[PDB]
């Protein structure tokens, strides 16, 4: 197939975080990264599908990435320079994704940046403090330009002079200074009244300026007389311009609620765009095709990048995005393509992969959770029918296919969810979820308002026991819903067979507390292969369970098992999710905290492919249901990755 990426949500309230250079390459700032997209027929995707490919991270930046911009230089349109919350300004080479060279000039937080689009290596960036730093990278020059003790929003240079910068500022006051004269003001440009959000040159010698602010109004000045000439009013907010250079008397400005305008200029004149943004448009940035196509990418608080057809003035395509950890991946038994995501912003995202019009068809379903997702299971048999449990201890049992709010179980555990299992219920199919506090109980989906019936009180009464049941962190059922499994604190997993819970065995190989049990499936070409069992807990060791010798037994006194089936070595950070193959006979995937995933032939005990695209610990994976190459895995970097174990250049986790 061909790996995609959801990739995490555009950093908002960035006067300038995202750019994107002619022929089909867009970055954004996201989180301490910068995404690099490609965009149109430079892509090369399928007919129907739109022409866009996410194939870059820019991986450097310790914290926040307040700023972006590509060089529009001919030959240099492959370098961009970043600003971070770190104070560092890095030069990239996007062809190599790693830094040329950065500095550490300002001594105050960074608002925004700019490359000189008339200087092949100046860089100006300025801070909240109002100082103002142009940098140049071929002899390593700066120069620190003061110009007013006011908070600095965004900052252009201006195209057709090479020593002009406009400035825009928290206070609505925006000032055009030159860079030769020390920085001296040449115009005090007065008029908004609150926060400068964007500030836009003509495209054409003879000059003229436009600015707009979280006034509301749009103003357009005039450099020769120092002053505006022409006011244009918005029919919370965020004011971003942009002045394409083919139609120098339009101007397309953001406006509330994300919707975007086209102001004429022979007026108060605008045409409204349009599948529309839900929320305020930070950036605008436009890209020609190769195929001779004006495009304009918006980005926005609603988590979305929307490509525009400036022709048409509608949206091409919409590029979603993720706001919080990917808790859970899961996918339904019914619904093939159907992949279920659990962000730690409270919204469960469901990817269609098999949407053949769209590549990103996800759907949001916010209504009705409040906290993370930690927690998804697919119902087995009903298409639509997905149980989540959240990070505050609470469980739900979406409908997909309806637009009605969750069903929230009436029993709440106390710390948050680790994981939810369906099988066959004990006092057709019941809900079984695991808090962190260790209670694992089970709920009934159809009287769902009853409370919940805690299995311990079943283990303790049919296993004759009084023990301290042990503090629950795991549950996985056998694939023929006849044995289940739990995991504990200590290590432990004990195994139970029938209805009643009949404990048979226990298995003491662990050493910290148990993070992820799967079963391998019964479509394999032996039988014996149903019972082979994995288990992940905070060691970085991974070990393999046979347990057709104690199942066929049905004992009538539990066993311990302590020598394992396979040993998996390798990884160097806790286990959080493994997973079985579909399509192989004993081909196993496990996600660490070490950042990577990996698959190994656990049968051989042969680690084959090392998936290391992610940037932070890795908390699920999902083989894809129908590409045998195919696995999806999401970590603690806000992003989703789907790779091809094909297509890795590493066999093993690192060292």
């Amino acid at each position: 197939q061909e790996p995609r990426t959801l990739p995490p949500s555009p950093n908002w309230y960035c006067a300038r975080c995202s750019d994107a250079v002619p022929g089909g390459l867009f970055g954004f700032a996201a989180r301490t990264s910068v995404f690099l997209v490609r965009v149109g027929p430079g892509a090369g995707e399928s007919p129907g599908t739109p022409p866009f490919r996410v194939i870059g991270e820019l991986v450097g930046h310790t914290e926040r990435v307040s700023g972006f911009t590509f060089s529009h230089h001919p030959g240099q349109y492959n370098l961009c320079a970043t600003s971070s919350d770190d104070g560092t300004v890095k030069i990239w080479d996007v062809e190599t994704k790693t830094v040329v060279t950065e500095h550490a000039l300002h001594q105050h937080t960074i608002s925004t940046l700019h490359w000189s689009p008339r200087v092949k290596d100046l860089i100006v960036s300025g801070d909240e403090k109002g100082v103002v730093f142009c940098y140049w990278f071929n002899r390593n020059d700066s120069q620190h330009l003061f110009i007013e003790p006011r908070t600095i929003f965004c900052l252009t240079c201006s195209p057709h002079h090479e020593d002009l910068v406009a400035i825009g500022y928290k206070d609505g006051i925006v000032v055009i200074i030159d860079i030769s004269k020390k920085g001296e003001v040449i115009h005090r440009l007065r008029g908004h009244d609150d926060e400068i959000h964007s500030i836009a040159w003509c495209p054409l010698p003879g000059c003229y300026l436009a600015t707009g602010s979280k006034d509301q109004t749009i103003r357009i000045w005039s450099c020769s007389r120092g002053r505006g000439v022409m006011i244009l009013k918005l029919p919370r907010l965020w004011l971003t311009l942009h002045w394409p250079s083919n139609q120098p008397t339009q101007l397309v400005s953001s406006c509330f609620g994300g919707e975007l305008l086209q102001w004429d200029l022979t007026q108060r004149k605008y045409t409204l765009f349009s599948q529309n943004h839900s929320r305020i448009v930070f950036n605008l940035c436009p890209l020609q095709t190769e195929d001779d196509k004006q495009l304009l990418l918006s980005t926005s608080m609603d988590r979305d990048v929307k490509c525009w057809d400036i022709a048409t003035l509608e949206c091409s395509w919409t590029l979603p995005s993720l706001g919080g950890f990917a808790y859970s991946l899961a996918f339904s038994s019914v619904d093939i393509g159907s992949l279920a995501i659990g962000v730690g912003d409270g919204m469960i995202r469901v990817w269609n992969t098999l949407s053949i019009k769209n590549n990103y068809d996800v759907k949001n379903f916010w209504q009705g959770v409040k906290s993370k997702v930690t927690a998804l299971c697919w119902h087995p048999t009903k298409e639509g029918c997905l149980a989540f449990g959240t990070d505050d201890g609470k469980v739900g049992l979406y409908d997909t296919y309806s637009n009605k709010p969750p069903q929230i179980s009436s029993t709440y555990h106390k710390k948050t969810v680790y994981t939810l299992a369906w099988g066959p219920p004990v006092p057709s199919l019941a809900l079984y979820s695991c808090g962190g506090e260790g209670i694992v109980l089970q709920h009934n989906p159809w009287k769902l308002s009853g409370e919940a019936f805690d299995i311990n009180k079943l283990i303790r009464d049919t296993n004759s026991i009084k023990y301290k049941l042990p503090v629950h962190t795991e549950i996985s059922w056998k694939a023929d819903g006849k044995i289940m499994a739990l995991g504990n604190e200590d290590g432990s997993i004990e195994i139970f067979q029938i209805p009643n819970l009949k404990l048979i065995c226990t298995i003491q190989q662990h050493h910290k507390l148990v993070n992820t049990i799967s079963w391998h499936h019964e479509h394999g070409s032996q039988p014996e292969l149903s019972y082979l069992m994995a288990s992940g807990s905070n060691n970085a060791v991974i070990y393999v369970h046979n347990l057709k010798t104690v199942i066929e037994s049905s004992p009538e006194s539990p066993v311990t098992i302590t020598e394992p089936y396979r040993t998996l070595s390798g990884h160097t950070a806790k286990i959080t999710s493994v997973a079985w193959s579909p399509h192989h006979d004993g081909r196993l995937v496990s996600a660490s905290y070490d950042g990577t995933a990996q698959v190994w032939d656990a049968l051989r005990e042969e680690p084959l492919c090392n998936f290391r695209g992610h940037r932070g610990r890795l908390l699920c994976v999902a083989w894809s249901p129908l590409d045998p190459d195919c696995i999806y895995s999401g970590a603690d970097d806000f992003c989703v990755h789907k790779w091809l174990t094909s297509m890795q250049d590493h066999s093993r986790p690192p060292q």
